[PDB]
């Protein structure tokens, strides 16, 4: 299963990157694969929708009045635009907390454009600027709602992180021992499980959206998953920002799916049932997860866009909005194109 | 074969990177290896000392009076610091040329601290700020020295580029057809050849400097290689810049080797004869070349340092100057250590 994305200079191989991908149905049955579809994989921020679920199922969180844009921010790895920071502060007021209560730190923006502004300003990013700030405020919310004490909401012994750990395992349909945990850049526990289970999570998100839309009776959990899908698709700029893959991908598909970046080159997508999914051989929703073995983001976005093409998800029209991600520009300092990106991999079913 | 450098988060595999490496003696004989030591590889800026050789061997260049720091800038991927721009301009004045004669383009500095300062200032890098500006001024020089005309010094049909292609193949001991050619970021022809041959080039640099130091007869080309090594070793800040691996590596070793980065994560080192190289089983200078298959520079610097330590080159003292390249920091936004870097490969030897 030698599946690669490859860059060339004048047709000479520059770099090559090993690709893993899983394509699963709404129960997580594996439908297509690249590389090792069960690779044990840190999901990183691609697990944010499952953290958002653990927040939304925390009793009393409903009392704070978070809106859909708020929930989308809980699912986000945002670009620290002024609207993201403003929303972080506004969410903190809702729970009568302060920036001092966050246990996440500032960092250079995920948007080069934002970061340039910051440099010109000599702006020092603080906790509320964290790309994960929405998820931390959600967790603080949960901690206050159960009377747990906000100190250490971010540590594994805290009930808020016990709810995350349980929720992740449940969504993956794994025993607790089959999920491993480390600590992320924003100082939260972050899960590792087989790659296909990441796609299983996103298949469940889209499936719940399908059930909601069709008027089907739903469990509290399904209803909440459907609320999360709608939040992300309706406010995709909260999930990332202007110019960001996730935001442009989700705007292009106009509610048809959701997508989320995980750091070090993971990606997950949840596709509502359609002609395309039926053509692929399932009668429900579908889930896609991808990992680039070496962590290269640019190659990741190329592969995800190629993968959608090969699955016939969308249209040439929809997917063209992502063209600059699909075939990255390889132009030298004098305006000369010096190479390209190719995709020597083969989907197996 | 499957030789990897692996990052982890809490002991959980995060990313893994395939490593190719060749360690060769002064004639290119292969001594140790990782991965595919003959991987067809674009050498990128690791080829710039071969380009300086072609420059220095061009009829009439000697009369411009380039000095050792000038030659070091020819061999460089510099950080575009003010001193690199000043030396680029000084070199243009040696050949009576202008910035408008350069055929390379500006780019974000290879240095984050320089680049931040540019952004703070709204500075737009120009031709003269290119990391290869030294090489471009040397190819301009050679074209003017033989009356070839400054326009098009960068094109493959130009006798300056004809001389470069010839010099590269000769240093690799390869036939012309065994070298492939693309175009680089700085708009020059750039070569590709088996990875071990990049190490062969750098063993020749180190062997030439040994023979010059011992004062045996030397070809004009061996004399020129010994000069390139000396210039790189004496002005390593010109080869890269403050804080840069190549500068800190050559400084630490104090003339015992030269080292040079290739874009998309190739590396080459040339090692003078030593108690270490004699312990490695060869009676002369040594060449090391490395390619990280996926192009990660952070992983490259980590692996090269691990390689020197495994090979016994330097002392634990010398190499401790490279400690934060050997094991890159893995500390999150709150000061918590979240992971690390390991080197689960074994060097194979024959
Ligand atoms: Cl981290």
């Amino acid at each position: 299963s030698e599946d690669f994305v490859v860059t060339d200079r004048g047709g000479i191989v520059e770099n090559s990157h090993r690709v893993h991908a899983a394509v699963v149905d709404a129960k997580g049955r594996l439908l297509y694969a690249l590389g090792n579809p069960t690779r044990m994989t840190l999901a990183r921020s691609a697990a944010k929708p499952a953290q958002a679920l653990a927040i939304l199922e925390t009793e009393g969180v409903a009392g704070y009045g978070f809106d859909d844009a708020d929930i989308a921010l809980m699912c986000a790895s945002h670009s620290s635009e002024d609207r993201h920071i403003a929303r972080t502060r506004a969410m903190l007021s809702k729970i009568k907390a302060e920036e001092a209560d966050l246990r996440c730190g500032g960092h250079p923006s995920l948007s080069e454009m934002v970061n340039r502004s910051w440099i010109k300003q000599d702006f020092i990013p603080t906790a509320v600027c964290s790309n994960c700030s929405g998820a931390h405020v959600g967790m603080l919310a949960g901690a206050r709602a159960i009377g747990a004490g906000t100190d250490g909401y971010h540590l594994p012994d805290h009930p808020m992180q016990g709810r995350v750990k349980r929720t992740v395992a449940e969504l993956c349909d794994l025993d607790a021992g089959d999920v491993e945990w480390g600590t992320d850049g924003c100082n939260l526990p972050t899960p590792a499980f087989p790659l296909d289970r990441l796609g299983r999570i996103y298949a469940k998100l889209a499936s719940a959206a399908d059930g909601s839309d069709a008027g089907e009776g739903q469990s509290t959990r399904c209803a909440a998953l459907a609320h999360i899908f709608r939040a992300m698709a309706r406010h995709p700029e909260m999930v990332a920002g202007e110019g960001r893959y996730c935001t442009m991908l989700m705007r292009a598909f106009d509610g048809a799916l959701v997508g989320k970046l995980g750091a070090d080159a993971s990606y997950a997508i949840g596709v509502r049932a359609s002609d395309a999914t039926r053509q692929l051989g399932t009668d429900g929703a579908l889930g896609i997860s991808v990992k680039i073995e070496d962590g290269n983001l640019e190659m990741l976005y190329a592969v995800v866009t190629e993968l959608l093409e090969r699955l016939g998800i969308g249209s040439p029209d929809v997917r063209s909005q992502l063209a600059s991600f699909h075939h990255p520009q390889r132009v030298n300092t004098m305006g000369v194109t010096t190479g390209g990106v190719s995709f020597p991999f083969k989907l197996r079913g």
